[PDB]
């Protein structure tokens, strides 16, 4: 085992006001600050701030050897390419997320050149829900999809582990169907008042799991394949289709949890409440709330195992009636 | 606030990654604490003190930038006391994996919380080489998270304490897989899932910023034990892992009279602690039977922490508790 976690992690109203408190505490002395456009109100401590569209336009070393970390502030992207230049440079990473809408905030996943791969789990994690609170209602809905689909990656990762005997770790697996489990009880038993401080958890913790198991397998799962698959067919068919990660995933989840469902019928029903507690968080749980056309589910299910070479529940291939079918009896279409 | 580690190694060889790991972290001029029997692994040009050096006895310190503990849990324990005293981080290299002190930021009475370990570095073919009596003892304290973790929900339900499903979950599990492996397997690789499942105990408690899902009623009775072993002034030199693994059997016992749904989880306890040789008797422990019927009787005042013992235990109860689970 060689496990790297953060250090700190801090959730709470007012939490921006104490990255200087934390870079003392981790000696840290010049961080470069990943951003964007519409956060530079949140980085007003800081003097070396580079936007994250400089970065992604040159992936590419020695004109920045004098930081000794990174900050990412802001949205995915922003903390997706911090985590990436840190990587790069070999220098902690340090988390400001100021929108919740996927687990990348405390993940070691770096979801820049997809596929994703891992790297360092950030040194510091620092999520203020005063400001995250603030965000898009529909980005935290869709933070709803990245975690219940820890409900069929845990399922498809014993799967594999059964059947061809993978990698697993029951408690890190467990662990994880739980954060998931105890979301989903909060969405569906609460006035959903303090969501968006249980999704901020969630998403937290999760990323934990991916750093102890050293590997995104309790995260991700067939329902990630599928959303794949998804944004492959956007692009292959030039669709304009604003449809993001965590609601494409939330879907996929309903779907291959039934999938399951059909060969372990101890399960029967899961993908109801899947469904339902999207619904009860308004996060999308068909194609025409989600914006696309029949067929393109459809393809999308026929080419999700081919996404990566990962072993689920899709097993060798869903042909495209199976997919209708699943996709149909589902309520998805 | 959550601190827990930033690295945790567990394999054959890790001291050697020492100087790797003090690199990553940007830390340069440790002091090393450490005990007489572990300067053998002290192969390095760092300051070294003694632990009793610091426990009979702060601007000696000033140049150092952390503090690594190296060896049992003394070493560890006053390394981890230390650290916390000059505000720098600890690194916990065990050579002895007896307790959960390895991973978890707990100092050691009463017990108080300060940082996890900044980093963890487990080296199992060094710890191989432990005692068995300290290594059996090891699986007293990771039995214990059961009932901690019941005693946890206990309290939540009956008393609205703050609980995390998902922290206990973990706590539980990694126990049930520990207790699973030893009454499945030969045992080859005991000491390696030991110290995987104290870390892992550890890293719990960092994570629910409590002892809960760690240390329960169990621990009460074993602290019990302890005080009167100094007010009796008994001469036994009974293990805290031995001792909180005696606490489980008997805590257990009382969970699963309350809850018919755990049945025969007390025998499954015991069954695991005798297959690794641990104690399972106040006779193999060390003690005479009215020490353990005075320590039920007082292990709920120990600390303000709800558990099955509730208000507590009378003598006629502790004694028939003791007796029903073959610890007397
Ligand atoms: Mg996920
Ligand atoms: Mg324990
Ligand atoms: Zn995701
Ligand atoms: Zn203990």
């Amino acid at each position: 085992m060689i496990i790297v976690t953060p250090r700190y992690t801090i959730i709470e109203d007012g939490a921006i006001n104490k990255i200087e408190e934390i870079l003392k505490k981790l000696n840290l002395k010049n961080p470069l600050v990943i951003t964007g456009k519409n956060t530079k109100k949140y980085c007003r401590f800081f003097y070396d701030i580079v936007y994250y569209d400089e970065i992604l336009n040159n992936l590419e070393l020695k004109k920045y050897t004098a930081y000794d970390c990174v900050i990412g502030i802001g949205g995915g992207r922003s903390i997706d390419t911090g985590k990436y230049l840190a990587y790069k440079l070999g220098i902690p990473f340090i988390s400001v997320p100021t929108t919740a809408s996927n687990d990348g905030i405390a993940s070691p996943i770096v979801s820049i050149r997809q596929p994703s791969f891992m790297v360092d789990a950030p040194i510091a994690i620092i999520a203020d829900t005063e400001i995250i609170k603030k965000s898009p209602r529909r980005l935290l809905s869709a933070g709803m999809g990245d975690i219940v689909s820890n409900i069929t990656a845990v399922l498809d990762w014993k799967l594999a582990y059964k059947e061809k005997g993978e990698k697993y770790s029951e408690s890190s697996a467990i662990f994880s169907k739980t954060i998931a489990k105890e979301l989903i009880s909060y969405v569906l038993n609460s006035d959903l008042s303090e969501y968006h401080n249980k999704l901020v958890k969630a998403l937290v913790g999760s990323g934990i799991a991916i750093a102890i198991a050293n590997s995104s397998r309790p995260a991700s799962g067939s329902e990630h394949l599928f959303s794949h698959a998804l944004d492959k067919l956007k692009e292959e068919y030039n669709l304009n289709i604003n449809s993001l990660h965590g609601e494409q995933c939330g879907i996929g989840t309903i779907m291959m949890s039934y999938l399951h469902e059909k060969e372990n019928k101890k399960l029967s029903g899961l993908h109801e409440k899947i469904k339902m507690s999207l619904k009860k968080v308004d996060a999308p749980t068909t194609a025409k709330e989600l914006g696309f056309d029949e067929d393109i589910i459809i393809e999308a299910l026929t080419m999700a195992h081919k996404i990566r070479n990962r072993w689920t529940i899709l097993r060798d291939g869903l042909s495209r009636e199976e997919a209708r079918k699943l996709a149909e009896e589902t309520g998805v279409i």
